[PDB]
């Protein structure tokens, strides 16, 4: 029953108030996550705010503030010095990486909406986001949302892989997990980020797989320029998650897919997964994330293909699509099994 | 806490979209959108992006963000005011303050809460943005009570000083109302002074109104003491909370008393900390003001705390005005 055009002054006051407080609740969700509060609430159902502030060595008045902000829209409920989980807790906590993405990750971009929209201002470094924050969030996003379909696609391969290349390798947590599934397999991540390489080289070393897995600086759109080219010949599983839209526009993508094909000519399966642009979802029925993903990419000047556009580009790219998975609850997100 | 899993999905999605709405309101304001919607009730997003020279797809996003929570309604490339437009638009400066002025603060909630980090410049805000909003906040929420206090002063001022003079607009208006008056602005920010002086000069009040850098907390250090002695009306809006904690406010009030010994009336308007409002009935702003200041480590007195400090501070409160509708806000007439 949402969609009315006619409301009382009471309702309108209340609604504009909730929009205001949601703003704070929404920033608080990502913050509370990162400070270990959501976890503890998930684990114990309850928490004493004073004891929290002490244990974690936090300024207590703001801690009160963070919880009151979560309480203002029903994520938690306050009783005395106690915070309990609220009716909206599980849902919010579930999607906690998405709010973090929105606020801590991408907060600056959306804050400067009045400066980002005007054309004259659109060149060089016309926006900023917190790459450490994004990273921190995209890690849980990849796990909470993409893993099931990722693992499902891995199950239905028809072969044990021997050498896997992961594009947008990042933390290396995709490749690390591969090694753990397929004992003897070798890994190879590719990342534009200098910092992601060392974070990954460190990550790998720490988890047992030092001589199994290595990384390289490089960019899918010019993967043929990359000096490790010669070793791509032995790769028989390729993977690429949450960056496919940055291959776009279409012709870039076609080319990028063709290059990928030639550069990895013994790849049997290529697992590609990403969120896509939605179409025709009504303004007042938008689910979590959708609006921020699409809006932020518009504000960054970055094109987002629809599912159909992905469908329409693979044959041209030199790939056959043999299986597709829908992601649960992250806009219209998908995993394609290509060969 | 008994709701369906669909209830919870929808509520959580509203919080998320609300975030983007909220930021959008101040954006829309600043870019002319809200005003063009108030005047005509409609707008064409292509037309509007073109005239304003904006990247259209971001413009659409911005208007979708607003429609996602009922502020506006989209019908093609036509944007129409929605059920919550009047109210949103009314409080637009407050959303601006939260987002454009103070977004960097609340964003870094994880880095700002831990005590170890809390030294030096531990948070950042956008002084230009904040100033932009404070202008309207002053005018939409404080002015009615402000002018009512001016109307019942029982004297006609001859020299007025305004602490946190900002853009100079308070002193300007005072001059438009009392032509003979001299005006004196105290602001701690060089850039407030520069703006105000420029603004005062352009409008022709450059010979009546002038400015000095100073912190009202240390008003006794501001070496323009002779001009201060001539002042018979003192104004201070939206910063009294910054005189607290209590001991500090007592001292500041006593120094203000001394620095302006011929002030007859002293107008002090501020928002104050609320008490016992239920979490799910917090009105607009309250949570922002209070939570933001707890994050900045700045004390907020209650009303009663203010009422109980003036005598020790060297003043007698003779009149008090309630404000609509800015958390619990107030104007004291002190003497
Ligand atoms: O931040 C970005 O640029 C993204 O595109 C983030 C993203 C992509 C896919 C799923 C979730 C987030
Ligand atoms: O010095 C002057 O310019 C004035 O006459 C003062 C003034 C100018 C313009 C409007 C009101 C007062
Ligand atoms: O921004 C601050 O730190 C303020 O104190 C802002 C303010 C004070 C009183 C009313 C509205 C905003
Ligand atoms: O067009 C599609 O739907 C996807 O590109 C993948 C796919 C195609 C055919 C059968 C299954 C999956
Ligand atoms: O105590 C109060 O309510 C205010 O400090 C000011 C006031 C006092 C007495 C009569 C009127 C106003
Ligand atoms: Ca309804
Ligand atoms: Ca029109
Ligand atoms: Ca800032
Ligand atoms: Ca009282
Ligand atoms: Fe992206
Ligand atoms: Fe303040």
């Amino acid at each position: 029953s949402h969609m009315s055009t006619e409301v009382s002054e009471a309702q309108a006051r209340r609604a504009v108030a909730d929009i205001f407080n949601s703003t704070l609740a929404s920033s608080a969700i990502g913050a509370a996550w990162e400070l270990g509060a959501l976890d503890e609430l998930r684990e114990n159902g309850k928490l004493d705010v004073s004891d929290f502030a002490v244990r974690h060595d936090l300024h207590e008045p703001a801690v009160v503030g963070m919880f009151t902000a979560l309480a203002s829209v029903g994520i938690v409920r306050r009783e005395g010095a106690t915070v309990v989980v609220g009716p909206y807790f599980d849902e919010a906590n579930h999607h906690r990486s998405l709010f973090h993405w929105l606020n801590q990750g991408s907060g600056e971009l959306f804050r400067r909406m009045p400066q980002v929209l005007p054309n004259e201002n659109r060149t060089g470094k016309f926006y900023q986001r917190d790459a450490g924050a994004i990273s921190y969030a995209c890690r849980e996003i990849s796990e909470r949302y993409f893993d099931p379909a990722f693992w499902a696609a891995v199950d239905g391969l028809g072969y044990t892989p021997t050498t896997v290349a992961d594009l947008g390798s990042g933390s290396g947590e995709r490749l690390i997990q591969i090694a753990r599934r397929f004992p003897g397999v070798r890994g190879l991540g590719v990342d534009i980020a200098d910092g992601a390489i060392a974070m990954a080289e460190k990550e790998v070393a720490a988890k047992g797989f030092g001589d199994q897995i290595s990384f390289v600086r490089g960019d899918a759109r010019t993967i043929d320029q990359v000096s490790a080219r010669g070793e791509f010949a032995e790769v028989d599983l390729l993977t690429c998650f949450m960056m496919g839209h940055d291959f776009w526009p279409r012709e870039n993508c076609v080319q990028t897919l063709r290059k990928l094909r030639a550069a990895f000519p013994n790849v049997r399966r290529f697992l590609l997964g990403d969120a896509t642009r939605t179409v025709g979802i009504p303004d007042r029925e938008l689910p979590v994330f959708t609006l921020g993903f699409e809006f932020g990419h518009d504000m960054m000047g970055v094109y987002l293909p629809t599912l159909d556009e992905w469908d329409g580009v693979f044959e041209e790219g030199g790939w056959r699509c043999v299986k597709k998975h829908a992601i649960d609850s992250l806009s219209v997100s998908v995993v394609f099994e290509l060969e």
